[PDB]
């Protein structure tokens, strides 16, 4: 192809012809040169132009014709590529490429070739695209870290930045500037880009043909009105926009190493390769772009690439060996500093002799500027590449055809009984035209982004921001709600139950439960709890880093240092045992792949009480005791029994472990440096076990049961152990019935107490008894032992607890999930699902963030979107699991409402165009007053009608999704019939009443008669009820008479109506030209309205509580004891109320 891209379909070159060229000016110069001696000749005047109105007839189609193929290059592009450029023959004369890009992944646009000094490059999408003359092709930008050969470490830690102002220009040329290009318009353009759009030149081509017919109040109050709608609708954008742009970095000042000195340079101004001093970042900034650590250490915190607060520990690339060892990304994971992350500390702890940055910062490579960085490619995919609201426009277009089968109907009926009774075609075929067009309703295709909007608006009130916007009907009809163990359902201030195992009490199966307070403890345990940690003390004297460490820091008693070291040397009565101090040297970092912390320390500890000294070299290990059994020299005999039973309760517990590498002095740096991961893991001692209480947080038990009782299903994905796993969700209520667990000694189901087992086979289908009277609980060693038998799809539907579960194998549970067609949704805040946020449907970050913090603000509650993230598409500032529900809340209130504007938009539609085929089979036509009124009146009861707040819980029903149902189009039809049959009686009783005069003459200025007031109060009453009738508020909104807000403006046009049907009122019938009625006609037309609305009201009733629920997917079926016992408590919860 002519890009190589998995993002754009195809391309080609074009070039531009002059103007005379163009599709819309030589074949119209053509034409119309000839129309005019057509017009200009007398004999030949025959092709029916003999009366003056078919020459403004002829002009106007003309015109219009020239109008639309003007139009046809701003609306499509390749209908733009087809009328106004040409294909060049190769790459040295082309002037514009036309991209289209993968299917509703962006929009196709032209852009034009930049040539410079041999360069041939393109900009789309605000990314560059360079021409390769080797690959006959154009890509992307290309940099030192992505090249096919890796380069060695040489390069980076001998690099001396650019030396050459030539070379710092060639690069500036090359790449661009280190911003993010987020430019908003003026007012002018956006209307500009918004005039151009089909249907706003559709509503002006109704107004002209509604001002042809002398309608002047009312095409002025249609303008109007259009004028304001576009003026919101691009104010919306705008603000839109500004949010989208206020996520950008402020400039700050940096130090750069540029032609042998140090300069402070803007941090706009970074290119690749440059040598910057990275130092401490300012409060609301960030780094600049990405970088990698040459030499010194950092402590920073990748908020927004992760979700996660705890900091992290970043090293150099000084100790490595550089002369000939290759460059990967596997093993220097921890010397990247990603761009946008904070920098909370910078720590020293050269061989290019270069000297060291006034500011005492680290030293740091630039590798990536700009948009190419990870945080600036998802910030460009969020903006530009991605999904619109609704992407597809198929059903709203079938809609309009379906109201036009109607319309086309009626007008075809009209024009035969005019051509019947000989009347002028001229204006025939203009009432014909004008009830064409009235039919269609210009925002029906609409009025689902608007819903969004409001619903986006209501949702960061509380506090949540969305990114994709498109998302948000995704939220009306989740079938299955995926949720995670560690920070989401549990608190985060952990509490110290204890340490055992160091050493009895004993049960039947052999558990030790002996239980050893922390300030009674061995030497080994304390020092190993000492040294084996990664908190780190800030230089101002705060401590952070992972709760769990605070926690056992606190227990222990013991006093930090400046140094990284740690002391109990002074006298304290609350440690009580082992003082003096340890000092780490090498820490290595936890990964979901190890589940081990192994920390290196000279350390010299002391016991007063035996003596037992101890000093020099040691190591101590942490985590899971199935790594440790793995890498235990003696296996003790009580160790799993007693695992288990301290497991059994939902007490989370950590096997620790010690190890002495020399008995005296310090180990050396040359083989500290040498040590590997292997070397140092292995032949290791046996330490104790450190066993804590996890709390649940205090909103999870709510929200988990109105997730559970709505029409939803909730299933737990965890990397924790299966037993806690387990106990937590029998807490959070998301299992009833006896749990089995299905594990490896291969392949055999256990139960919790560890009384039954049952061994299957990995190719045999399972057991339906197991999967109908039990529930199951998979753990991830047999799923992906699961992988491609027969008996992978059956167990993808009746479990619900995961446990022991890969990053990697979450995204495969989440995929084969929706592979069936369920809507999922996840929530999660660690990194560990991180690369299943996006596979999902819906995805939300679970910020653990103080209120506090929120409040504390004050500049000088809504907030931006600076302090938010980009690693899942929704994103909360509040520790609440609550605000789950909330989402699936607002998105169920959305749809909702577009249902109703529907209809009503519908209906209306419809009604009106009858109303005028009634007054068009008779020869006279609205007056221009009492259709601005009705227009009026029918304004203000939308904005009326279109505020409304929210229910404060979840229901058991669904909205319907889609347009094309029986609910919908039955409502419809009922509705239509019932008003279609009360004007035509209408229509019948007024002509039998006043007989026609059968005189049909076109001069007739607004003469008042009985049939135009009949038809104008049926149908104002009509599309009253329509409009109170249709208010779909019953289940998931508040009722009509519950909000005043629009009742009061519905009584009152009500009111009005019935005053103007009344006759109470004589001076208000002539402000509007209404002939006076007598007795027998009022009642009859009262009593015809008040059956209209209550048989309209009757269907709407019936069809809704028939055909409105959508049943519940069999996934989310609920058995009958969970309905029995949700209803004993739902009356007992309205027992004790008082
Ligand atoms: F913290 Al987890 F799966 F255990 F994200
Ligand atoms: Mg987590």
């Amino acid at each position: 192809p002519l890009v190589d891209n998995p993002q754009i379909k195809s391309a080609e070159l074009l070039r531009p012809l002059p103007l005379y060229q163009h599709a819309y000016v030589w074949p119209y110069v053509i034409v119309w040169p000839v129309f005019l001696r057509v017009y200009l000749t007398q004999e030949l005047y025959d092709k029916y132009i003999g009366a003056q109105e078919w020459t403004f007839v002829w002009i106007i189609s003309i015109v219009t014709f020239q109008t639309l193929t003007w139009l046809c290059t701003h609306w499509s592009v390749n209908l733009n590529a087809l009328f106004t450029a040409k294909k060049a023959s190769s790459i040295e004369d082309a002037q514009l490429i036309k991209v289209i890009p993968v299917a509703n992944a962006g929009a196709a646009d032209i852009c034009k070739l930049v040539r410079d000094k041999t360069n041939i490059s393109f900009l789309f999408q605000k990314r560059r695209f360079l021409w390769y003359p080797e690959r006959k092709a154009f890509s992307t930008l290309e940099f030192d870290i992505d090249a096919e050969p890796k380069p060695t470490l040489s390069k980076f830690q001998l690099s001396r930045g650019i030396e050459s102002e030539d070379e710092l220009k060639r690069l500036e040329q090359h790449y661009g500037t280190n911003t993010f290009d987020i430019p908003v318009p003026t007012f002018t353009e956006l209307f500009k880009e918004h005039a151009v759009a089909p249907f706003f030149v559709f509503q002006v081509f109704c107004v002209g043909l509604w001002l042809l017919d002398e309608y002047w109040y009312y095409s002025l109050f249609t303008l109007v009105m259009l004028v304001v709608f576009e003026s919101t609708v691009v104010w919306q954008r705008q603000r839109t926009l500004t949010e989208f742009r206020s996520m950008s970095i402020k400039p700050y000042p940096i130090y750069v190493y540029r032609l042998g000195k140090w300069t402070e340079i803007q941090s706009d101004k970074l290119l690749p390769g440059d040598l910057v001093s990275v130092t401490r970042t300012k409060e609301d900034s960030g780094v600049a772009c990405d970088m990698i650590l040459v030499e010194g250490t950092a402590i920073v915190n990748e908020a927004m690439l992760s979700g996660e607060s705890t900091p992290l520990l970043k090293d150099s690339i000084q100790l490595r060996p550089g002369d000939a060892v290759l460059e990967v990304d596997g093993l220097d994971k921890n010397s990247l500093l990603w761009g946008g992350t904070k920098v909370l500390q910078i720590t020293h702890g050269p061989a290019s002799g270069i000297p060291p940055p006034p500011d005492n910062g680290a030293m740091a490579v630039v590798t990536k500027t700009g948009f190419e960085t990870s945080q600036g490619s998802l910030v460009r995919t969020m903006i530009y590449s991605t999904e619109r609201v609704s992407a597809n426009n198929t059903e709203a277009l079938l809609f309009i055809l379906f109201l036009l089968v109607f319309a086309l109907a009626a007008s075809w009926y009209v024009w035969d009984e005019g051509v019947r009774k000989d009347r002028k075609r001229s204006k025939l075929l203009l009432d014909c035209i004008l009830i064409i067009t009235s039919v269609v309703p210009p925002e029906l295709p609409m009025e689902l982004s608007l819903a969004v909007n409001t619903s986006l608006s209501a949702l960061a009130k509380f506090a949540i921001f969305c990114t994709e916007p498109f998302r948000i009907p995704f939220a009306g009809r989740i079938d299955v709600a995926c949720f995670d163990k560690t920070g989401t359902l549990t608190g985060e201030d952990l509490v110290v139950e204890g340490i055992a195992g160091l050493g009895t009490p004993k049960e039947a199966d052999g558990a030790h439960t002996r239980m050893v307070s922390v300030h009674d403890a061995g030497m080994e345990t304390t020092l190993v709890l000492a040294t084996a940690h990664a908190l780190v003390k800030l230089d101002e004297g705060e401590i952070v880093g992972d709760p769990m460490e605070k926690a056992t820091l606190n227990a222990l008693g013991w006093v930090l240092g400046k140094n990284d070291t740690l002391t109990s040397k002074p006298g304290n009565a609350a440690s009580s045992g082992i003082l003096g101090t340890v000092q780490i040297k090498r820490r290595f970092q936890f990964s979901s792949a190890l589940k081990r912390q192994s920390s290196v320390a000279t350390i010299t500890a002391t016991e007063v009480k035996t003596g037992r000294k101890l000093r020099g070299s040691f190591v101590g290990v942490k985590g899971a005791p199935e790594t440790i059994m793995k890498m235990l020299v003696t296996v003790p005999e009580h160790y799993e029994e007693t695992y288990k039973y301290f497991t059994r309760r939902g007490s989370r517990v950590l096997a620790l472990a010690y190890k002495q590498l020399t008995t005296e002095g310090e180990l050396g740096a040359n083989k500290i440096n040498d040590l590997k991961r292997e070397s140092v893991e292995a032949d290791l001692h046996f330490a104790g076990f450190l066993v804590l209480q996890c709390p649940l947080k205090e909103d999870a038990k709510q929200a988990v049961r109105m997730l559970n009782e709505s029409s939803h299903r909730v299933v737990m994905i965890t990397g924790d152990n299966p037993l806690t796993a387990v106990h937590v969700a029998k807490e959070v209520e998301i299992v009833d019935r006896d749990v089995l667990i299905l594990d490896a000694p291969s392949l055999v189901w256990r139960s919790v107490d560890d009384k039954i087992r049952i061994d299957v086979d990995p190719t045999k289908p399972i057991d339906p008894e197991i999967l109908k009277t039990k529930d199951l609980c998979v753990t991830g060693y047999a799923l992906n032992k699961f992988k491609g038998q027969v008996g992978w799809k059956s167990l993808l539907r009746y479990t619900w607890v995961y446990a022991r579960v890969s990053p990697k194998q979450k995204e495969d549970i989440l995929l084969g999930l929706k592979d069936m067609g369920y809507y999922t949704l996840m929530a999660g805040d660690g990194t560990n699902d991180v690369g299943a946020l996006k596979q999902a449907h819906v995805g939300v970050a679970l910020l653990n963030g103080t209120q506090e913090d929120l409040n504390r603000i004050a500049e000088h509650p809504t907030l931006k979107l600076g302090d938010a993230s980009v690693a899942a598409p929704f994103t909360s500032k509040l520790r609440n699991v609550m605000a789950i529900p909330n989402i699936l809340r607002q998105g169920r209130c959305t749809l909702v409402a577009t249902i109703q504007m529907y209809k009503i938009l519908a209906l209306n539609c419809l009604i009106s165009a009858y109303s005028l085929s009634v007054l068009y089979l008779e020869g006279i036509k609205f007056g221009d007053g009492q259709i601005t009124i009705s227009g009026m009146l029918m304004s203000v009861c939308f904005l009326s009608i279109s505020r409304a707040r929210s229910v404060e819980g979840l229901s058991k029903e669904r909205p319907q999704p889609n347009i094309f149902n029986f609910y919908i189009i039955g409502s419809i039809l009922g509705q239509f019939a019932v008003h279609v049959a009360t004007l035509i009686y209408i229509a019948q009783l007024c002509d039998q009443i006043e007989p026609r005069t059968e005189v049909i003459d076109l001069e007739a200025e607004f003469k008042p008669s009985l049939l135009n007031s009949a038809v104008y109060l049926l149908q104002l009453i009509q599309q009253i009820s329509t409009f109170a009738v249709n208010y779909q508020g019953r289940p998931f909104r508040e009722s009509l008479s519950e909000n005043k807000g629009m009742f009061y403006g519905i009584v009152g046009v009500t009111a009005i109506a019935f005053a103007c049907s009344t006759e109470m009122l004589p001076e208000l019938n002539e402000a509007m030209k209404l002939v006076p009625f007598n007795e027998n006609f009022k009642t009859i037309m009262t009593t015809v309205m008040i059956i209209d609305f209550v048989a309209c009201y009757v269907i709407e009733w019936v069809l809704k509580k028939l055909f409105s629920d959508l049943r519940a997917r069999d996934i989310a079926e609920r058995r009958p004891d969970q309905l029995e016992r949700e209803r004993v408590r739902k009356e007992k919860e309205a027992r004790e109320k008082e």
